[PDB]
Parts: C-alpha cells; sequence; structure tokens
C-alpha cells in the first residue's frame, strides 16, 4: 500500500513503499497494513492510543506488521536497519492507561507480534515454571492448563484483567495478586531480537542445549532450552535481563515464567475500613504482616470510588457532574456495606495455617475502629470480593473493565507513584493526589497495592476521551502531579506515552547521570536507532532531544 | 616506590612511577603499597591468590591502593583513563577459591575499596534495610546491630564464614542460608563510579531527595538518598543494575540490602540420610517442600566428607593417598553420627505454625528407611548443626574453615555447576563429578544449596597449594568438569580467575551472541577499558583475545 497518514523521521515516501512491498514479500499481504478508530478492549486497536489524552492520532503508526515467527523478525530488523525505519514492538496492544498500542514516535511501524507468535510453548511440571510467545494472553494460558488437566497442579498469577499479554505486562514490570505477583520477578531464561538482528537469549538461556539427533538443524529460534534455562535467572555474568523490562533495548519473541504450585488450600477475604482516615492506621498495620509474611500475596487496599465504579456508572449514584463530595462517598459506603477503603487479600495452604495466619490478620487490624470481615460468600451476587476471589488464584476475568466507565466516553490513564509502607506518607501522597484531582474536577479512584517494602499507589484518572476542556485539564492535572510527587520524594514507576519523557528527568540525580548512562547503552547496540525510539523517555542519538521531547 | 615485579600492558616503567606518585598524592604513602606472601584468612592478601592453583605469581597486582573516599576512585579512575592503567577493585578480598584478591589481568592496580570504606551507612527499621560500604564485612554488621540493640528487631543473612564483604558478596551474587539467602534478590538502590568516572545511583536511587537546609552544597557522594530508594530496586525505564553483578561495568560504592525482621520463632535441625544414593529421594521430597514454603529458606544438603573435615584433617581418618573408598566413608558416617548426606534446614515464625510444618518435614522424610531427626540440643558439642544453628539465624562463624584442611597446605577450589531439584539431575551431576574426581586422585566433597527451582552445587576441590604435580591435575580436573557438565547441560554460576574464560565459552548459545551483546556494552561505557579487564570473559577491544585468554 501507497500512502500513510504520518510517515517516519527522514523518510520519503519512495523508500516507504519500497519498504512495504519488500516487508508484504515476506509477511504476505495478510500480514500487513498501512493506514491512510479507537476499537475495544476485546479487540484491541493497533494503530494509536485508544484512551488518548492527547488528539486522537497524536501517538499513529504508519501501518502494522505481523511476522510469522522470528525469522520475520529478522527479516524484519534489517529492513527497518536498511531504511533506518522506527520499529515498535507489541505483543497484544492492551496497555490502555500507558498508550496502548500507540508508538512514541508517530510513522513508527507497529509490530503486532502477538497475532502469530502465539504459542503456549511449554508447561513443565516438576519445574513449576511456563514457556510464552508474545501472544499468550492471561486468559490463553488459562485455558491451555485447564485443556491439559494441569489447573490441580499450576496456578497462574494475574493482573486486574484477563487479556494482557503474560509476557507483555511481565517486561513492563507489572503486577498481580498471588505470592507470585511480582510478574517481572517470576522470569527466567528470555529471547530476544537486539536492534542488529542477530538472537540472543539470557541467563541460564545461553547454556545450549546438548546436541543429539531428534534436534539437528534446527535454527536457533526453534531450538530447545537447556534443563535450567528457566529455574535459574542468573545464568553465569553481568545480569542483563533488567535492560529488556521498560527500554528499547530489544524485541522480546519468548519468556519463560515461575507459575505457583496449587497451594492446597486458598480463601480469600474483605476488611472494610470506615473512614477516609483510616487508610494511616490500616497501613500502619499491613507493614509487619506484610514484612513477616502473615500476608502472602500482593493484597490492594481500594477508594471506595473503584469498588462502586465496578458496580455502575457515575450517572448511577447521581447526575451530579462534579466530584463527588466527601459526604456523598460515605452515603455510597454505606450503600454497598463498603468501607472508605476496603482491604482485599488471600490466604494459601493448609486448613491449620491459614487459620493462624489469618487470626493474626483478623487481630491486628480489629485495632481499627468499625471494621468489618467478609469472606467472598457473605457478599451480594455481584460483589468486589466475588470477582477478586478468582483473581487471588490465577483466574482470569473482565468484571473490573467497568469502572472505565464511570463517565461517558470513559478512558483511564495512570499515574502510578510509589509510597513507604507506612500510613503518615501515604497519607501525604494521597492528600497532595486528591487536592490536585479536584482542583481538576476529577473524582479521585485509586488503589494502593502492597509490596514487601513498598506500595504502588495507581491514582486511575478516569475522562471523557471526547471532551477537550477534560482532556486539557487531565493533562494539566498528571504534569502536576509528577512535579508535587518529585517535590516530595515520590517517582512514578510506569507512565504513557505523553509522560515518558517528564517522569525520566524527575530521576535526575546528580545531573541526570542515570539516563545519560542509558543514551551510551542505548546508542552501542542500536547504532541506527530503529527500536522503538523514546521508550521511557530513551532517545537515540539521531532523535534531536529538543524535536522529541515532551 | 620505584620498580614493580609486573607491569601492566603496554605502559612503560616511567609511566607507572608518575602514575603512583600521583596517587601517592592524592591519598597519601600509606593508602599505596607497590609490590616488589600467602597469609591467612584473616588478614586477607590483596596481592595475589592465596589458594593459588596456578604459579603463586600467575595472577599478581603491581600495586595495591586504598581510596578513602569516594572522590579519591573519581580521580583514581580519571588517572587510570588519562594512564590506560587497568584497575581490580575488591571490597575485602576474601573471594578465595575463586581468585581471591589477585586481579585477572596481572600488572594491575588491585583497588581496596575496603581499606577505608568502612561505614555502616544507615540501618532502617520499618523499612527493614541497611546501606553498606565495601569495608562492611558480615561481622562487622552484626557488631553493629549488638551494640545498637537491634538484633531484638532485625536479622542478617551470612554465607559459611563471616570475612566477606556484605556488598561484595552481593555483587557476586553469592548465596546465604535464611528466607533472605538470594543477596543479590535483596539489594536496592547501588551508588556506583562508573570507567567515565561519573557517579551513578540506581533505580530510586535516581529519584534526588528533595532540597532542604542541611543537606546543600553536599558532594553528590555524600548526599542521601530519597525515601524509597531501599524498597523498590525497579525505579523507572531500563533496570540496569544487573550489569554491575558479576561485570566489570562499574565499581560500586554503595549498596542497600534488605534486613529480614525477627521471624518470632526459630529453629535449625538436621536430617541424617544413611545411604549415598539416598539423595536421590532426599532431592525428590526437597522439590515440592522447597516450592511451597515448609522449606522457606536456603537448606543444605551436606557430603558426609564435608562435615568429616571440620572435624579433622584427613591425615586422622586414614593413612592413605588415594582416595577413599566408599567402605571407609560408612565408617567415618556412623564414627561421627552423620550420614553419607546430612540435611541442614531451619523454621521460621511462631510455634503454631512451625509445629505444622515440621510435622509435614519429619512425615515426608520417613519414607526413607534407617532416618534420624536432630535438633541442635540433641549433638556434640563440636557438631557442625550448633555452628549451622548460627548462620541460619544471621550470626557469623569462622569455625568452616577447618575443612580447607582436609589436606596438607590446604586451599580450596569451587567447581559450582547448577542441578535441576530432581533426585535424577542431582545423581547424574554427582556421578559425572565423581567419575573425575577419582581420575585426579581427588576426593569428592560438596553441598547442594537449595534455591527455589534450582541446586547450587558447590564441589569442594581441596588440595595441596606446595604439590606442583596435583594442582597440575587439579587444573586438569577443573577444565574437564566445566566441559563434561556442559555436553550434559549443566552451567556453573560463578568461578576462579583461570577459568573465567572457559566457562563464558561454555555459554555459546547461537554462536557466543551472549558474550558478544555483552563486549558491545563493555566497550561502551569504558571506552579504553580500564575496569576490570577479563571479568567474567568480558574483554575490552584493546584486549586482544589470543593473547590473554585462558
Ligand atoms: C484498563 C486497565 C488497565 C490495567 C488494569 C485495570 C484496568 C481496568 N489493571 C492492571 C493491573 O492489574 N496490573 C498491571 O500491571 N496493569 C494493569 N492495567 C494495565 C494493562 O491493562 C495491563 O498491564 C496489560 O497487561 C498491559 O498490556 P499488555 O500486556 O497487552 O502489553 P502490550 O500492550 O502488548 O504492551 C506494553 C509494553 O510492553 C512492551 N513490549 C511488549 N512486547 C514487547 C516485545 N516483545 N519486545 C519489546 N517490548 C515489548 C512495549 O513497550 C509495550 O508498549
Ligand atoms: C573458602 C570458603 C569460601 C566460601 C565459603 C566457604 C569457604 C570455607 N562459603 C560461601 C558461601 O556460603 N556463600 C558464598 O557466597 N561464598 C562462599 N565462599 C566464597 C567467598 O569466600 C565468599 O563468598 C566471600 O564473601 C567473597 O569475598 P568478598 O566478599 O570479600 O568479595 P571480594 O573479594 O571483595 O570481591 C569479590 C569479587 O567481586 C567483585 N567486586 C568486589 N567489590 C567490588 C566493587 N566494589 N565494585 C565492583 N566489583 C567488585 C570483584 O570482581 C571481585 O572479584
Ligand atoms: C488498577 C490496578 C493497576 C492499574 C495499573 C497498573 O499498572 C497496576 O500495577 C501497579 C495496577
Ligand atoms: C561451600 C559453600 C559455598 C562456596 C562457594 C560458593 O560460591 C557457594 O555458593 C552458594 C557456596
Amino acid at each position: 500500500e501507497f500512502r500513510p497518514l504520518t510517515l517516519p523521521p527522514k523518510l520519503s515516501l519512495s523508500d516507504f513503499n519500497e519498504f512495504i512491498q519488500d516487508i508484504i514479500r515476506i509477511v504476505g499481504s495478510e500480514n500487513v497494513e498501512v493506514i491512510s478508530v479507537d476499537g475495544s478492549y476485546m479487540k484491541p486497536t493497533h494503530t494509536h492510543d485508544p484512551h488518548h489524552v492527547m488528539d486522537q492520532d497524536y501517538f499513529l503508526a504508519s501501518a502494522i506488521v505481523a511476522p510469522r515467527n522470528v525469522a520475520d523478525v529478522q527479516s524484519i530488523v534489517g529492513l527497518a536497519n536498511k531504511f533506518s525505519f522506527p520499529l515498535w514492538p507489541i505483543s497484544i496492544g492492551r496497555n490502555s492507561g500507558y498508550g496502548g498500542a500507540a508508538p512514541r514516535v508517530s510513522g513508527s511501524v507497529v509490530l503486532d507480534m502477538g497475532k502469530n507468535m502465539n504459542r503456549v510453548l511449554e508447561v513443565n511440571v516438576e519445574g513449576a515454571y511456563c514457556v510464552v510467545e508474545p501472544g499468550v494472553t492471561y486468559h490463553d494460558l488459562h485455558n491451555y492448563l485447564e485443556a491439559n488437566n494441569l489447573r490441580d497442579k499450576l496456578w497462574l498469577d494475574v493482573p486486574d484483567l484477563g487479556g494482557g499479554s503474560v509476557l507483555g505486562n511481565a517486561v513492563e514490570r507489572g503486577v498481580g495478586y498471588t505470592p507470585y505477583g511480582d510478574h517481572w520477578m517470576m522470569h527466567s531464561g528470555m529471547e530476544v531480537v537486539l536492534a542488529n538482528g542477530e538472537l540472543l537469549r539470557t541467563g541460564m538461556g545461553a547454556l545450549p542445549d546438548p546436541k543429539r539427533p531428534e534436534t539437528m538443524g534446527l535454527k536457533p529460534e526453534d531450538q530447545p532450552w537447556s534443563k535450567i534455562a528457566h529455574l535459574f535467572p542468573y545464568g553465569f555474568g553481568p545480569y542483563i535481563d533488567g535492560l529488556f523490562s521498560q527500554s528499547n533495548m530489544g524485541i522480546v519473541t519468548k519468556i519463560g515464567i515461575w507459575l505457583m504450585p496449587n497451594p492446597r488450600g486458598y480463601q480469600s477475604y474483605l476488611i472494610t475500613l470506615p473512614k477516609d482516615g483510616d487508610l494511616k492506621q490500616a497501613v500502619d498495620i499491613i507493614r509487619p504482616l506484610r514484612l513477616g509474611m502473615a500476608l502472602q500475596n500482593v493484597p490492594t487496599i481500594r477508594h471506595i470510588l473503584l469498588d462502586a465504579a465496578v458496580l455502575g456508572d457515575k450517572r448511577s449514584y447521581s447526575s451530579r457532574t462534579e466530584p463527588l463530595s466527601d459526604e456523598e462517598l460515605d452515603k455510597i459506603a454505606k450503600q454497598l456495606n463498603l468501607g472508605r477503603w476496603n482491604f482485599y487479600g488471600a490466604l494459601y495452604g493448609p486448613e491449620p495455617i491459614r487459620r493462624v495466619l489469618w487470626e493474626t490478620i483478623k487481630d491486628a487490624f480489629s485495632a481499627i475502629p468499625g471494621v468489618k470481615f467478609y469472606f467472598p460468600e457473605d457478599t451480594p451476587e455481584n460483589s468486589v470480593l466475588r470477582v477478586r476471589d478468582k483473581t487471588m488464584q490465577g483466574i482470569p476475568t473482565y468484571d473490573e473493565l467497568k469502572w472505565i466507565d464511570w463517565l461517558p466516553n470513559g478512558a483511564h490513564l495512570f499515574f502510578s507513584p510509589i509510597a513507604k509502607v507506612s500510613g503518615e506518607d501515604a497519607m501525604m501522597q494521597y492528600a497532595v493526589t486528591k487536592k490536585r484531582c479536584q482542583e481538576a474536577g476529577l473524582d479521585y479512584i485509586g488503589t494502593f497495592t502492597v509490596g514487601m517494602r513498598e506500595m504502588h499507589h495507581i491514582v486511575c484518572i478516569v475522562f471523557n476521551k471526547k471532551d477537550l476542556i477534560q482532556k486539557r485539564k487531565v493533562q494539566w492535572l498528571m504534569r502536576t502531579l509528577i512535579d508535587d510527587c518529585a517535590a516530595n520524594g515520590w517517582g512514578e514507576y510506569r507512565t504513557h506515552l505523553a509522560f515518558m519523557d517528564q517522569i525520566m528527568e524527575t530521576y535526575n540525580w546528580n545531573n541526570s547521570s542515570f539516563l545519560r548512562f542509558n543514551e551510551v547503552l542505548k546508542n552501542a547496540v542500536d547504532p541506527n536507532g530503529i527500536i522503538a525510539p523514546g521508550k521511557s523517555g530513551v532517545w537515540p542519538s539521531q532523535y534531536s532531544h529538543v524535536t522529541w521531547k515532551l
């Protein structure tokens, strides 16, 4: 196809068609589309940001390309170094709240790694891990398990939805909610195509499997892995693995993730917390439970509006256009038998042990006035505890999608600072956020999710994507909240295309020593900057900062 | 001082003198010794390899230098860049059986980081962490916790001995024996002097502590960290920390290590395994128990000669020159009250739960006939268990040095493959190791240390460092094992100065794509090639491969 709306920097129309006619010859026309529509979560777009805060077409691909397999990725990489052509690798492109499939640089080719690169490559019961291609969704992998009666043996650990890419999520360093919720920390042995085109495997993945007749003549891509490949991440040497999470250093083609054995008993729970103010003592209490492992998973602390928004949109509680007052929030709490904060978690293992831990956790929380404890059976059909009772055991679900529709054209954008596991710090941070949402006309919505020693605080910004005045207010909200949080010792863990540069500029200790170091490595491996220029605000040297930053 | 024993490559004598005059001028003449002696473990040699498998003076320093503070590191680096003078950064130098403090490239300035950079910088109780400089040992920190009453609230994690660097050990990805035994994974927020001289902190170390009056005009090195610095490793962006473990990518000046809160309950134990081949069902029993937090820490499976060696030299069990037969080990077993294999563990937490786990564990090893269960109290006062009763509760000893004296002028060399947590694989690794050991005329000595999904097989080669015939036999044994294990799908996790090249040549999947990518990164951040040339087989372009490899 001949004429995209946007060409990549320094590229000509003739060169673009050669590239595209070229690419078609490899992957066949059915896997190539030139752009000359927001889509849904169940069928994501691949051209731009579906939950746009900037114009609908601010981050826009010149085309999408689905490689059939690894060779194609190498084949594509080579043409991009030929023509000097931004690539933007995705697995599924469900990164809503963070850009979705959109490419940081417009005119980039969107590499839809998920469409054909699809296979649950392994599920090893004794080693209690799996191996996975870009397109294996949580749900997918969930299904794979049931078709082979393995659900009786190995559990998944899932994010708040079913559709993300197991490995896509994992290199974004995302988070689920069983003991295996640190997703990045559960990988071992990844395969990568480099900016140069050469195929790499990490850690023990570098120790090749010994030779035998059955595997002779196999192109690298298709070779099996040695025994320890997905068991021990470290390998030998400089441990480069992290170089591929939240960076633009390779295109990940496969990853191994550790899976949890059926623990032999499971029980989830909802402790409700009556006052807004109860955040402080609640978090304080959490600290030792977490740190001494009364708290087994990533439990979460939910603001009333999140749960509520899962239950019905805003027009369903008040035809107010402005934020909900501190009093209506009490009404809605009491309406749904919920607290002003709500604590969700679970218990793993045999009856005898669950009991002791749950009693400890029951005891500790009883210090908070008005606390109430609920198992899943104690709640209405539609409850969040019921939904989460499946999440904390690795069942994929989609009920939590609705909180997006809090507003007539709901789109979410995540502002994601980290917080000490201390009440004082949590209150200070929340206060900063709440003040600011308020100035912007927005309901404050958020979870804190509980790290061992930190807390991911996900301010869930929902806005109406057809409202210009609001979008702008969202853009003023985010930018403001970044600076505020930095002026108080708080960086964010993960962001959106439009915020990557500012956020990085927040991590500027010693005159931006971290970024500089990062640029050096980036130019070294990517001589012609063709891989995802601009991710995490890391720019190859041919991308002028003045021209390309926000 | 004027005329050294070995000069670094390509450097004139004149140059060495203007160089070391400059370093004497910066650090004072008492922080510079020029070489023109083996010592022991407690006054560790800084010049060479105390457990030499090669000639004593093979791996040798030209000078040792002891920087007083961070800025001397910056000046020594600027100068080494100026002169093209390789540096060997050490922390304490107790890396015995991996080279000790010897430089890989003879002629280097050994950089004694630990002599003066020494402070326990912080101990944070609610965050449950510490920051540490290179010169803090395991003992050092332990005395810091005792003289501040902190043993009550926080526990350490120690290897077999107490002299090792907390930070040194950690960047080696070394292993200890509580739930916090994966030393490197417990790190967060590290300081590094880059090869070009610039100071860098990683993770949320890159988030600057917000300006306040008391910290104004402080040299960057002396500055506080922001609050999440040492609670969440990831920060934002590509996750670069692992580029500074088992790499030559920089000199580490500060590291945060997580500390485990007092659990509220403790108890070690020993399970004795009568037959040599009982290793097989043991590992098989440990598998599901490790993966399921009945086994919370890192327990060890010890060979009978490992404990025998702690209680008396070889000359005291046999007057034989050849290795011990099967029967004479059964003899030394029934003697000491031990098995052929011995499993050392510990339960952590409040009694109710300890109780239950321990019944599961006892009950699981009972499928092995002749099994026997001991608490520390049930054993001889000089027992290994009473030594490990301390190691698995954060208390250092020095008792385990005794096994190095299994032969006359004792020296150890570690062969450290990784195995599956399966008895089949473990037997197979054992039988492959046992075969070659006999050929070399050496007794087999070892432990498997039980990672979650992996086992570190530490083959404890002891040899007479004053026996030319046998040291050669050991070199042969080493080089053959590496190869044998590789042909069997096993790689080593860490090794000695003389075997770095071979082991890395072992990880040659897809024509050494791992090394090549590593080399690219090295030449990028270290143009002149001065930080630790040759570490892990990663050579800068100025070091010919033909000239330097082994
Ligand atoms: C809308 C929303 C989002 C959400 C959530 C709840 C709602 C209602 N709850 C989340 C939570 O539980 N935990 C979490 O980590 N994220 C949560 N989100 C956000 C989002 O839905 C999920 O994280 C989702 O998993 C992310 O989408 P996906 O997994 O599909 O990832 P992607 O869209 O394909 O791409 C993310 C980035 O990853 C990098 N990437 C992906 N593939 C490659 C390859 N192989 N090579 C190099 N880089 C790759 C890209 O940078 C990409 O943009
Ligand atoms: C003989 C012995 C050794 C031993 C052991 C039992 C016996 C009887 N059991 C161990 C175990 O339980 N677990 C373990 O990790 N090690 C065990 N050892 C081996 C060794 O003695 C110890 O691990 C020891 O703690 C290591 O020595 P040390 O801590 O003093 O480290 P180092 O000599 O200073 O240097 C180690 C390597 O790391 C790099 N390094 C060190 N500092 C820096 C800085 N600051 N910057 C960059 N790199 C650094 C160097 O490359 C050096 O080679």
